[PDB]
C-alpha cells in the first residue's frame, strides 16, 4: 500500500469533538505554521457532564507558540485557552478564574506600590543622587515592610519610585492585555481574535508579562535608562544559588555513582523515563532511603550532565563579577549575558527546570524565527497523545501483514494531506511493515531549510528513500553527510567560498543542523511512471 499526498480519500478524547472537525489539531496546524501564521485549534465539550481533563492534557502535549489550543465547552463558550511563550517555552492554561487572579495580583501590585510611593516620599526626596536613591531604596525593599515583595519585584519597587512614567505605561500593557483576555470567555468562542491576543502574550509579537515570575519585563538591552538601575546583585545571587544546588546534586550522583557503580550505566541505557523512574527508587530503597530526601535523590539521578549545567550557570555568574562591563556591553559582555540566560530559561530539563524556579524568565526581547516556530509546532505533533490511535486504524485496515508488505509515504512538505512523523514510521516498522519514504521535492524548500530538516528526519527513520529528481537526491545526501542543509555552514570548500561570497566567512548564519546518515546508501532515483 501506500500514503499519498494529494490523492486521499476520528479520533478524539473521550467527550469532545476537534476544532476544526474532523481533524488532528497538531498535524492540521502544521502548513499555515509553516508560513509563519499563529493558528488556534483545540477540541470541544459536546456536552454538559463531559470532563475536559483528557483534551486539556492533549492541548497541554500539544500547544506551541504558534499553536495555541483552546477548549470549548457545549455552549460554545471558552472553557480554557493553554499557550506557550517562546521564552520559557511552557504549556500556559487560562480558564477565566486563573485570569481574574492574574488581574487581581496587577491590580494589588499597582496599590500596595502607591502606598510605598507616598510612604517613602518623605525620605526619599532628602536623598539627592539617583544612586543613593536607589541603594536606599534596595535597602528598603529587602526589609520589607508591609510584606511589600509579596506585590513587586525590586526592578518594579526601584522603577515605580524612580521612573513612575515608563512604569505605569509597563504596567498598563499588561493589564489591558489580560482584561482583554477575560472578555474572551464571555459569549461565544471568537477563534480569529483568540489568535492576534496569542501573539500578544507570548512574545511573538509583544511581550508584556513574564508569566515565569509572574511579574513585569525587565529589557536589559532596550530599557535604557533602566539599565544602569536593575538588580544586576539579585541575579547574580540567584545564579550562586543555583550552582549550590547542582553541586549538592552532583554529590549525590558521585555517592550513588560509589555505592552502585553499574546502576549509572544501567539508569542511562534505559529508553523511557517512566523505567528510568522505577529504577531510580529501587536504588534510593536499596541504600539511600534514611540518606538523602528521596525528591532530591530524584532530582539529581533524573539530571542530565549536571557538570554542564553547572558550566554553563557559572558562566554567566562571571559575566556578573563586573556589572559596569554589562551596562557597557563591554565587547558583547551583555549580548552574551543575554543569550546565555535566554538559553537556559527555555531548558526545560532538569536540572535546568527546576533551577530556573530562582530566576526570572524574561532578559531581553527577540524575534521567533520561521525555523524555531515550525519546529516548536512540529515538536508538538510529534508529542500528540493521540497520534498513537491514528496510526493503529491504519495498521488495522492492513492486516493481514505478511513478512513483505510494505508501505510507500509521499512526502512534499507542508502541503500533504497527512503530516507524517519519525514516531509515525517506526510505529509501522513495529508493526512488521517496511516504510519507503517518496520524496517529491527537496531543493525547492531551501528557502526554507526547517523543511529540510523535517525530511531529513523522515529520511533517517524510513527503511528506503526514493526521489524523482537527482538534484534533490545529491543535495539531501551532501546535507546528509556534512552535517547542515545550508552548504554554507559545512566544511565543504565550495560552500565556504559561498558563505565568504555572500555574507562573509565571520557572519552568523542561522543554523540547520542534521545529524548524519547515510541517505546514499538507502535512496535511488525512480520515476514517477512507477508509481501510477
Ligand atoms: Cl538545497
Amino acid at each position: 500500500m501506500s500514503i499519498p499526498c494529494k490523492w486521499l480519500k476520528i479520533p478524539f478524547p473521550t467527550g469532545t469533538t476537534s476544532i476544526p472537525e474532523e481533524t488532528i489539531p497538531s498535524a492540521i496546524v502544521l502548513q499555515p505554521v509553516a508560513n509563519e501564521n499563529t493558528v488556534i485549534s483545540g477540541y470541544k465539550l459536546k456536552d454538559t457532564v463531559s470532563s475536559p481533563e483528557k483534551a486539556q492534557e492533549v492541548n497541554n502535549k500539544t500547544v506551541s507558540p504558534r499553536t495555541p489550543k483552546i477548549i470549548v465547552k457545549h455552549d460554545n463558550s471558552l472553557q480554557s485557552l493553554t499557550i506557550m511563550d517562546i521564552y520559557s517555552q511552557k504549556p500556559i492554561q487560562f480558564d477565566e478564574s486563573k485570569v481574574d487572579e492574574i488581574i487581581h495580583s496587577l491590580e494589588t501590585k499597582k496599590v500596595n506600590l502607591e502606598k510605598a510611593i507616598e510612604d517613602n516620599n518623605a525620605e526619599l526626596s532628602k536623598i539627592k543622587k539617583q544612586k543613593s536613591k536607589l541603594a536606599y531604596l534596595t535597602r528598603l525593599y529587602k526589609e520589607n515592610k508591609e510584606n511589600i515583595q509579596d506585590y513587586c519585584t525590586l526592578n518594579e519597587y526601584i522603577e515605580a519610585h524612580l521612573f513612575n512614567p515608563k512604569f505605569l505605561s509597563r504596567h498598563e500593557k499588561a493589564l489591558n492585555n489580560f482584561k482583554a483576555l477575560k472578555s474572551q470567555f464571555t459569549g461565544p468562542v471568537n477563534l480569529k481574535e483568540l489568535e492576534k491576543l496569542t501573539d500578544k502574550l507570548t512574545g511573538i509579537k509583544e511581550y508584556s508579562y513574564d508569566f515565569h515570575s509572574n511579574s513585569l519585563p525587565y529589557d536589559l538591552e532596550h530599557d535604557k535608562s533602566f539599565r544602569n538601575f536593575y538588580d544586576f546583585d539579585g541575579l547574580k545571587e540567584s545564579i550562586e544559588s543555583i550552582i549550590k544546588e547542582l553541586e549538592v546534586l552532583n554529590s549525590i550522583r558521585q555517592a550513588v555513582s560509589d555505592k552502585y557503580p553499574n546502576s549509572f550505566k544501567a539508569l542511562n541505557e534505559t529508553e523511557e523515563h517512566d523505567d528510568k523512574l522505577k529504577f531510580i527508587n529501587i536504588i534510593f530503597n536499596d541504600g539511600f532511603s534514611t540518606t538523602y530526601d528521596q525528591q532530591t535523590f530524584i532530582k539529581a539521578l533524573s539530571a542530565l550532565d549536571i557538570e554542564k549545567a553547572i558550566d554553563a550557570y557559572t558562566n554567566v555568574k562571571n559575566k556578573l563579577e563586573n556589572t559596569q562591563d554589562i551596562i557597557a556591553n563591554k565587547e558583547g559582555c551583555r549580548n552574551k549575558l543575554i543569550s546565555e540566560l535566554q538559553t537556559l530559561i527555555a531548558n526545560k530539563q532538569e536540572p535546568y527546570l527546576s533551577a530556573n524556579e530562582k530566576l526570572g524568565g524574561f532578559y531581553s526581547k527577540r524575534k521567533l524565527s520561521a525555523s524555531e516556530g515550525f519546529h516548536l509546532a512540529y515538536q508538538a505533533n510529534r508529542r500528540d497523545p493521540i497520534k498513537p490511535e491514528v496510526i493503529e486504524n491504519i495498521i488495522t485496515k492492513m492486516k493481514p501483514i505478511d513478512e513483505d508488505t510494505h508501505l510507500d509515504i509521499h512526502i512534499r512538505p507542508p502541503d500533504c494531506g497527512v503530516f507524517i512523523t519519525p514516531e509515525d514510521i517506526k510505529k509501522f516498522q513495529e508493526a512488521g511493515i517496511k516504510v519507503n519514504i517518496t520524496i517529491h521535492e527537496y531543493k525547492q524548500n531551501y528557502t526554507r531549510r526547517y523543511l529540510q530538516q523535517y525530511t531529513h528526519d523522515l529520511m533517517r527513520q524510513a527503511n528506503s528513500v526514493q526521489f524523482f529528481n537527482a538534484e534533490d537526491r545529491e543535495n539531501a545526501i551532501i546535507a546528509a553527510t556534512y552535517g547542515d542543509c545550508d552548504k554554507r555552514n559545512t566544511t565543504e570548500p565550495t560552500g565556504v567560498a559561498k558563505k565568504i561570497r555572500e555574507v562573509g566567512e565571520d557572519f552568523d548564519l542561522d543554523k540547520y543542523p542534521v545529524q548524519k546518515y547515510d541517505l546514499k546508501g538507502k535512496s535511488g532515483l525512480t520515476v514517477a511512471s512507477q508509481k501510477l
